[PDB]
RNA sequence: UCCAGGUCUCUCGGAAA
RNA sequence: UGUUCCGAGAGA
RNA sequence: GGAG
């Protein structure tokens, strides 16, 4: 992914967009109860704590495109992956406007509490002005689909979120591409049925974990896996992707019945963006906020691994590789050991930058003890060791409860966090609850006891 | 002075029944 | 327990 | 930037 040009919105008639310039993240009741080092991300460039140039930094992700052509290993990957997906009897029919808009089995509705993107955002129009869930009316949407059509520019925003000190300094804030309501809707008519398939079928056939509940899914995963596991991290995954990859994805899509609508895939490859007072063209790179981006980035991952395999281990039978991706996150297994430091080398030739998993500063052996998926470890229940806890480290939970975007959320916020923390076990969780309750708000809350969570976790299993 | 900040998935919560 | 609308948190 |  790489910018082709950038110039001031007003030069070509596009409006300026003003994002709010101040974060909603205040310090929380529990700010000093817990220790933590993440702070709000950098939103503007007239900002003190910046240690280097802002814009220069947020855009450095678009490093370059590297390949242009699908090679034979990519074609092989494609073939193997495509034939995997045909096993699922996936409805290849367009989804009707009503189901696209308002949901159906396997796909939730458009979010009524989010921007409608271009151009509605430059006319103070909202989704609630067009969509209505209680009548599921389509008329005004079809009318707007006639009017503006599709393939509209995306609006760029900075994600307002907690961030590492290092990254606030280096200005490594994260970018959001606001999808047009129109484009979101066209995408769901074309691929709603594929989404509903993947959402229903997380595992090793899809290689996606989208649609899973970690509390119930962590128990199915080691069954689905092979023996020796491998994993790694990606640097700038989505931006790092390049045209050949989007081409290979189209080939999979052609192969499983969605051929008449692969041009839509071109519209994620070649994209135009509104960012504040500027306007830019990007070729290569998955955009952050498009419809499907979660499904599509996983598919492309299931293609990258398979490819790098085929390149790095001649004659390798991918018929025996077991993997699950959630976008760039991945947990992968082969019956025989595979060396991530090798794949990471091949990776370069495909424009991908692969580093060792979980920030561990050298390539060593993945094992159920140190492996991670969606920021969770795997840890078997002491009583029933076939039930696997998803375990997120307190450290992460600690950072979260220190800040808030609205204090009247505090009960829910903290409740949520408990639901996560207790997998660390009764000793850590009762102590969590102690620290919480050491402040007058803490004691005001209704928090569940360790007994209740365990009892409910087990009962959820049948 | 209010509003503004994507795609999805899971879960919790509040309502209404 | 089954849905419906809304809120929130987390993950990618 | 978007309504008063
Ligand atoms: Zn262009």
């Amino acid at each position: 992914g790489e910018i082709q040009w950038m110039r001031p919105s007003k030069e070509v008639g596009y409006p300026i967009i003003n994002a709010p310039s101040k974060t909603k993240l205040e310090p929380s009741a529990f700010h000093y109860v817990f220790e933590g080092v993440k702070e709000p991300a950098v939103l503007t460039k007239n900002d003190p704590r910046l240690k280097t140039d802002f814009e220069e930094a947020i855009f450095s992700k678009y490093v370059g495109n590297k390949i242009t052509e699908v090679d034979e290993y990519m074609k092989e990957a494609v073939d193997h992956y495509a034939g995997q997906l045909m096993s699922l009897d996936i409805n290849t029919e367009q989804m009707c406007l009503e189901d696209a808009m308002y949901g159906t089995d396997g796909l939730e509705a458009l979010d009524l509490s989010t921007s409608a993107g271009y151009p509605y955002v430059a006319m103070g129009k909202k989704k609630r002005d067009i969509l209505n869930k209680q009548t599921r009316d389509t008329k005004e949407m079809q009318k707007l689909l006639d009017t503006y059509g599709i393939n509209l520019p995306l609006v760029t925003y900075v994600k307002d979120e907690l961030r590492s000190k290092t990254k606030v300094e280096q200005g490594k804030s994260r970018l959001i591409e606001a999808s047009s309501l129109n484009d979101s809707v066209a995408m769901r008519m074309a691929f709603g049925n594929l989404y509903a398939a993947f959402h229903k079928n997380p595992g090793v056939i899809t290689g996606s974990a989208v649609g899973c509940d970690p509390d119930l899914f962590w128990s199915k995963i080691p069954v689905l896996m092979e023996e020796k596991l491998f994993a790694f991290d990606y640097t700038g995954y989505d931006a790092s992707l390049s045209p050949a990859w989007f081409e290979a994805l189209k080939m999979v899509l052609e192969k499983i019945g969605f051929g008449d609508r692969v041009d839509y895939i071109d519209y994620l490859n070649h994209s135009h963006h509104l960012y504040k007072n500027k306007t830019y063209c990007v070729k290569g790179g998955m955009p952050s906020g498009c419809s499907g981006t979660s499904i599509f980035n996983s598919m492309i991952n299931n293609l990258i691994i398979r490819t790098l395999l085929l390149k790095t281990y001649k004659g390798i039978d991918l018929d025996h590789l077991k993997m699950i991706a959630y976008g760039d996150d991945v947990i992968a297994s082969y019956p025989h050991e595979v060396d991530a430091s090798l794949l990471a080398q091949s990776g370069k030739d495909y424009g991908l930058t692969m580093t060792p998993a979980d920030k561990s500063a050298t390539f060593e052996t993945v094992t159920w003890e140190n492996v991670t998926f969606l920021k969770r470890f795997f840890r078997a229940d002491e009583k029933y060791p076939f039930l696997i806890h998803p375990v997120m480290p307190m450290k992460e939970i600690h950072e979260s409860i220190r800040w808030t975007k609205d204090p009247r959320n505090t009960q829910d916020h903290v409740r949520s966090l408990c639901l996560l923390a207790w997998h660390n076990g009764e000793e850590e969780y009762n102590k969590f609850l102690a620290k919480i309750r050491s402040v007058p708000i803490g004691r005001a809350l209704d928090l569940p006891e360790y007994s209740t969570l365990y009892r409910r976790w087990l009962d959820s299993f049948g």
